[PDB]
């Protein structure tokens, strides 16, 4: 099915837009294409610098008439300078602001590590070290809450948080709304089979990010292992006459993750999207499986020291 099931009893499209490094020039005319050849789930961020853009394109196609939208499954994060009780709604309402929307159907914690308030989106020391802010998970978390009751998103969750993580929000007295979603990086060569068992086994829905292994992330060495380039998925792609993509994209569809490919290339929009019509083999899936190297793009050395840093646990 091309949509599974919240906590909320809202429905979340297993295939969405990612925006994450679309520039303004650009991002427009994805959207555009996107929701022309049927996306109807866009990944976005404040981060991103971006938002109003991807609004623009929305809000055309909704006057366009080309859909509604309640058909839409929009998504944003609250970024790490924003941890603060008091900054929550007003970095949320920048969000929907800028999106021209009145409501975003999921809304996650970006990262769990609060950084210090200020304009600038990563606050670092003269030393090179980010400059942390003194929030705390769960303070966030009840902040995030606030949101649901007041009307601004449907769904909360979080994205990039551990296991443990995970756990001291479920664990949390006086809860009021479980995580729906934990968007995390995954792909063959970090394919997070524990995180993903926990969180699955907790009724938590994961996302995939970097599914292709984010050859245009700012910090990519050559030296570094390439996705799409690996002639092992290659062959298994040729089998099946798909691209490398769209087997990476078929890849967590297989296990019940919902996965979020960027292009702003309106060929790859569209050949991102046709992955419904072949199935990947067990023996596809074992192999894929196999290629895990715990290798991930996106882990900020300047973060290493905060006390939130998710990536010391095993997972
Ligand atoms: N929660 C978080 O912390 C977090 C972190 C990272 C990413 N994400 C989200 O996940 C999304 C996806 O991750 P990502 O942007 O890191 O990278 P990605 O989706 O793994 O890879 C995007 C790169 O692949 C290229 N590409 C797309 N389709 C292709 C195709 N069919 N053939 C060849 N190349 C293709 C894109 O090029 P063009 O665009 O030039 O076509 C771009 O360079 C992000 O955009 C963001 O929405 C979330
Ligand atoms: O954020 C995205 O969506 C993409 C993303 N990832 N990264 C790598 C990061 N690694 C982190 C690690 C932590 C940590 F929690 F681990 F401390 C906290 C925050 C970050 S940002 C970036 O540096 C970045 C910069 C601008 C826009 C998007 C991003």
């Amino acid at each position: 099915a091309s949509r599974i099931l919240l906590n909320n009893g809202a429905k979340m499209p297993i295939l969405g837009l990612g925006t994450w490094k679309s520039p303004p020039g650009q991002v427009t005319e994805a959207v555009k294409v996107a929701i022309d050849v049927g996306y109807r789930h866009i990944d976005c961020a404040h981060v991103y610098q971006n938002e109003n853009e991807v609004g623009v394109a929305i809000q055309e196609k909704l006057r366009e008439q080309v859909v509604k939208r309640e058909e839409l499954f929009i998504v944003s994060k609250l970024w790490c300078t924003y941890h603060e009780k008091g900054l929550v709604k007003g970095a949320c309402q920048k969000t929907l602001s800028d999106l021209k929307l009145d409501y975003l159907d999921l809304y996650l914690i970006h990262w769990p590590t609060g950084f210090k308030p200020g304009k600038e989106p990563f606050p670092l020391d003269e030393s090179g070290n980010v400059v942390p802010s003194d929030t705390n998970i769960l303070d966030t978390w009840a902040a995030m809450e606030e949101l649901v009751d007041e009307g601004l998103v449907k769904a909360i969750g979080i994205s990039n948080f551990n296991h443990l993580q995970v756990e001291m929000i479920l664990n949390k007295p006086g809860l009021k709304y479980k995580p729906a979603v934990n968007q995390i990086e995954c792909h063959p060569y970090l394919t997070q089979e524990k995180l993903i068992q926990y969180c699955q086994s907790k009724g938590i829905v994961v996302t995939a990010y970097s599914p292709l292994g984010s050859p245009d992330r700012p910090w990519a060495k050559p030296e570094d292992p390439s996705l799409l380039e690996d002639p092992r998925i290659k062959a298994i792609a040729a089998k099946h006459n798909k691209t490398t993509a769209q087997v990476l994209i078929r890849f967590p569809m297989q296990r019940n993750l919902v996965v979020i490919p960027k292009s702003v290339t309106p060929e790859r929009i569209a050949e991102n999207f046709k992955v419904f019509d072949f199935e990947l083999s067990s023996q596809d899936m074992t192999t894929l499986l196999s290629y895990n190297r715990n290798w991930r793009v996106c882990a900020l050395l300047s973060c290493t020291s905060h006390k939130d840093y998710p990536f010391h646990e095993e997972f």
